């Protein structure tokens, strides 16, 4: 009945050791989720719009046109890192293990309680009222990245936290010419509306059964069983120019000091091994073949249009553009205390090499003249179309057969863990979002809304918006997220780099005498690795 | 559901007897706990630093600056004997028993109520609300004995209880260099900060599992188990000079009084027996061999400080010098009708005279002359250092294989019954604030707290505290706690000493006019016992 | 003959058993050079530096003592860095809680032996022979070469060689302290040998002795263990840290670091329990804590036996107390550094249960709050008239409610194992090492080549045996084995880790022409609670 709980609060994260090194990690986590009414019990179409500042030339980039379908519902999202490990349990799964794989996921919701305000406002216990809650267990709704609009649960354990309202995107029809800053000409910009086949109108309420669960009385899902590829914690120190056996030395060096280098004891029109380019005498360190072009390049700041719009495209690699800005706020690891509306930012620069340097490369003739005097060569230096501040790196694209790349890093604590495969029939071979990649089967996600609860002067035929008593819920979730990783070992003579408290970083990590908590952002990988 | 007991209320205590003269001792208890909600539901950590009270050169022993984590979570400890008996069963216990055992330990949390208030209020219960309790079973939070501080559960069974906010220290480096009102220049006193490598920011969410506890539920601990060593309840006399076989009279006395002393006949330097001083030919009895040294001789009100900054040296007896002095409020054995605030106290003169009497030492010079001549002789009375006040018996210990000591006796109604061993590698011998020390795994500490009723008006993303309804809690605790005594037998012709209401203790043990009660603190080892 | 005897193994592995424990098999083996002994004859020999302690005020330069120059030599590796390298080191810190010592083996395997013929030629003698034996019974007094530094190398790669085995013979000697400026002479004397003291041991009547030709392969059986466990993580918990802090009636309101809390009530009228019967005040000075975390001995004590004078042991401190060392190329120095000047640190452990002297104060039991400058003890006063000498360097708070971890493990110099001594009341620690072999303690291994002669040799002869140039090498390998447990971050904060960055990033890697160095490393990372 209504006086008995039926579940318990769990956030140990705990750690179980199998045979050959592996260790199994259960991340419990449980938190209490606070939601208000929805704004009305309408779905909502919105095409949002700013152009206004759009309309000025010069300013391209700050599109943020779209159409979507505002909701009542509201999603209870957990697909993040800070939710499911503290600082103490991610030093020691960054550090230790090597692989890591998603083995398997759960949800529960119990201990629902609702309430009214009687307007000086006073607060009553509504026992007979209801929490409409539902589970897309197919993957049918469209799915929604909820941590990458930083819109995910909380992070702190003490702190409540809130459900984001749910809002999926609609299809608008869009064109939108570019203009160069100071041109006169009006550019076209328009929203022509929609093209009709497109349209795709999903609801909770057509779509997924509802639970209609109330003051004492819980809902828990079955234990999802993750298929991704597994994910791995360690970062390649080999590039291209460092890799194969390097040439015999001869001129050893007869002292110590930074300053006495060492000599090749052949000439470079003399030295011995297989060249890239067959028309040239010159083998050397940056000609001869290696088996594979590991890193890519591609055209940074570029942009492609579409009926969806213009959208920037993703670089899978780089080494300051490419590597991901992150911003957040309160709820995910901005000191708290602090007041504003702005919010805290932070760019993961990743420990990867693959990302390749902008200006370290040039194309020149197949002649291959190496005395050229920096004049009769495509430098990054020279311009493309006249304009200085493009040249032909910002165009250039290899994406070739002989690429070889890494898996996204992990990003604590806004980061994303699973992600869904595409719709396509094709698939890309990694998302830039998030490390592991939901297969063919993929979590479902939670939705919540409190049942409406109407006065007596209702009437459906009313034109008017219904009248409703001002309710809200709050209610404690609660989800265990399995891990499978594999201890590491030491293969080399060094010592490796970790992740550790410092003297500089000492106060990140623990409260203030005004009681706020940072998160600050951590690397996820550390450990070097070779081509064995 | 909500209108089913969950319960009983027990404080009989029941004396069951068995074979071979042990009885089994079971001390019921139960005490009405009332819970404020916290005053604020994020950690802190707050250093104090009461650098305006200890810059005056000569408070130096005033020193309490200090750091702690004040955590919102509540403490349920029952660290206390007179929590558990009454004076008519701590009679029974102290007079009858000669040695007692620590068997088991249970607690149970019954018959919960939450409650909320408004706005001249109106009380009303929160049918819904729920009490978030856990019990630290794998030891994983830091220990705290409530007992040291006066903050365990009230003695009185009729009256209510609070639990006191919980909170541990968090570290902190910081000198403090003596100085005295003499001293001209200031001493360096500044916090330096906190090491990096010792923060050990704990939390109960992250450790331990929380039951969300409704009106209608209950919580109980398994039967936990000590292991601890048998007190004795009885206390020793013979000293250094009370042991072994006495010297025997040649001529005993013919007359009666006590002036009438008897006299021993072979002259000092020409009698029996064996002596550890090499060079002396002279035996008596303060220089007659005796096994071993009964209690030490210890630098009495001692001073030394660590990184943590400067403390007292604990001492294990004393004869005033040594003995411990207990402080303590209105719940713990102050005169419940009194005004004021001033803590009421006593000093336990312990009755085991292992003690020392240090203006009756002294030291000789190694050859030993008949009477001493002043300069082979150092007294109490002579300084050290020109300090006039201070003598060598401060500075000088007599700590060594020899000596035996005997353990902490219990004290009523404020000492506190159990400890936990240290962590070391190397363990005391002894400890000075209970006879019983846990060997290896030692009772599970009880925290509480209300969980949080929410107002509609919150969201996170507001810098500022929470709001939230005032709500409060109150209930039942049960306790069971075991004991495993062997009752005395009468080896003396005489009788004993033995605790006794007479006429000037006679309304220390009944309640006043308006029913002010006061338990006054019994002593606890009685009985004598042979060392030797 | 011709035919190999045994593998190079230095490949560590880690072997992963339930419930998070985990078996770590230090495997190790060193390539060994033996030189002829330089005379056969078990010589007696008393060092004497009287030119160098006479003159006044050198107490602490007393070198003097007795011992058997013996000729064999001991293959000793009782020390960290002979068996895991700087990589395992960190995954043994940085993961592990506790640790155990399980087992312990020996082999000595592919032994081959040289003569010299005078310009100089070499030539392979499969006449000779290497004496080797292992002290199974542990009748030798035992000398654990990682005191003198003195054990086998601690890189794989290079060459070792041993140390000549020698032991200490009994010495009655007397020498005064002494001032600058005595007035003449102290009495230093060396008073001869007590003959009941007499102990003369020697290896040809005591051991049995294997005498390996070419392929033999000398190997021994795994003795055990039965140590007590070591705790790889350190208490920062002293006194002033025990038990509940105070509740405080103020918190602070206003964020930033200067807003310090404030306790509610006046000092008198606090509530508690203090181990001091005539005041009232509780302080968190004099509230009385469960026990004591370690203790104040008197530091830089120099006490006299019947063999001379000695420092007295310290277990901690914070500098006096902490231990520090000294080591030449072989065993962490710099393999390329010209000149001879050994290489040396000091190991300020983590744990705080040492103390600092210039804050302890003793005052009268007659407890008032400012007090005199009269009936208290500063740290500044002297004992004695003596301004450099205060009351802490005698004082001694030791006592039956102390505290003490053991001496942490130190990487690559410390020594592993010891043994107990044969008294009856046993120490409680040994600072040397942070595992006590009980009971009993694997064998020593001595070597010795042995003799070669030329024809010519007589018995009878009074001169010294005309010796063959010989020497010998042989690989040495061992295999030792931990027990060790994960650890659990309890703790939401983070702790520190043994780490590489751009300060210490080029002492693990080879130098320009091949030289190498370790550098010292810590063994208590992680914290550990005490109460």
């Amino acid at each position: 009945g209504v006086g008995i709980s039926t579940g318990t609060f769990n956030n140990q994260t705990e750690f179980k050791f199998l045979e050959n090194g592996w260790v199994e990690i259960t991340a419990n986590s449980s938190r209490l989720v606070h939601l208000n009414m929805p704004e009305s019990e309408n779905y909502r179409r919105v095409v949002v719009n700013n152009m206004d500042k759009t309309a000025v030339n010069g300013n391209m980039a700050l599109d943020d046109i779209h159409a979507q379908i505002v909701t009542p519902w509201s999603l209870v999202d957990a697909n993040a890192w800070g939710v499911w490990f503290n600082p103490g349990d991610w030093q020691l799964i960054v550090n230790t293990m090597s692989e890591l794989h998603l083995v398997s996921f759960e949800q529960e919701i119990f201990n629902v309680v609702l309430k009214t305000v009687s307007e000086t406002k006073v607060y009553n216990n509504d026992l007979t009222a209801s929490l409409m809650v539902a589970l897309d267990s197919n993957n049918t709704m469209p799915f929604t990245p909820a941590a990458m609009r930083s819109e995910t649960l909380g992070f702190y354990p003490w702190k409540p936290t809130i459900p984001t309202p749910w809002r999926y995107y609609f299809q608008w029809d869009r064109t939108l010419i570019p203009s160069h800053t100071g041109t006169s000409g009006t550019p076209t910009n328009i929203y022509h509306g929609t093209d009709p086949d497109d349209v795709q109108f999903y609801t909770i309420e057509n779509s997924v059964p509802v639970h209609l669960l109330r003051t004492g009385d819980e809902f828990a899902t079955g234990t999802f069983f993750f298929d991704c590829k597994p994910c791995r914690l360690t970062h390649t120190w080999q590039t291209n120019r460092a890799l194969g056996l390097p040439p015999f030395l001869n001129s050893l060096p007869q002292s110590e000091g930074a300053t006495n280098f060492g000599d090749i004891g052949v000439q470079q029109d003399k030295r011995r091994g297989v060249t890239q380019m067959g028309n040239t005498n010159y083998i050397t360190e940056a000609t001869i073949m290696r088996p594979a072009e590991v890193g890519y390049s591609a055209p940074y700041y570029s942009f492609e249009a579409s009926t969806q719009g213009p959208f920037k495209t993703p670089i899978a690699a780089g080494r300051a553009d490419g590597n991901p800005r992150y911003a957040f706020g309160r709820q995910h690891g901005q000191k708290t205390t602090t007041t504003g509306e702005t919010p805290e930012r932070f760019t993961y620069i990743a420990h990867q090499d693959t990302g390749r340097y902008p200006e370290g490369d040039w194309i020149q003739n197949i002649n291959f003249n190496l005395p050229v005097t920096n004049d009769n060569v495509l430098l990054p230096t020279d311009p493309i179309g006249g304009k200085t501040g493009i040249n032909y790196t910002n165009i250039f694209n290899t994406y070739g057969p002989l690429t070889a790349l890494n898996n996204v890093p992990p990003v604590y604590p806004n980061g994303q863990i699973w992600d869904k495969e595409f719709d396509t029939d094709l698939k890309p071979r990694l998302h830039v979002n998030a490390p592991f990649v939901c297969q063919n089967n993929c979590p479902g996600q939670l939705f919540v809304k409190v049942a409406p609860n109407l006065t007596n002067e209702y009437d459906p035929d009313a034109s008017a918006n219904m009248s409703r008593i001002v309710t809200y819920s709050d209610f404690w979730w609660k989800g265990k997220l399995v891990f499978k990783a594999k201890l590491r070992a030491s293969h080399t003579w060094n010592p490796i780099q970790q992740m550790s408290i410092n003297v500089d970083n000492q106060f990140n990590y623990v409260p203030s005498n005004i009681g706020g908590m940072k998160i600050v952002y951590e690397k996820s990988q550390l450990a070097p690795r070779k081509l064995y």
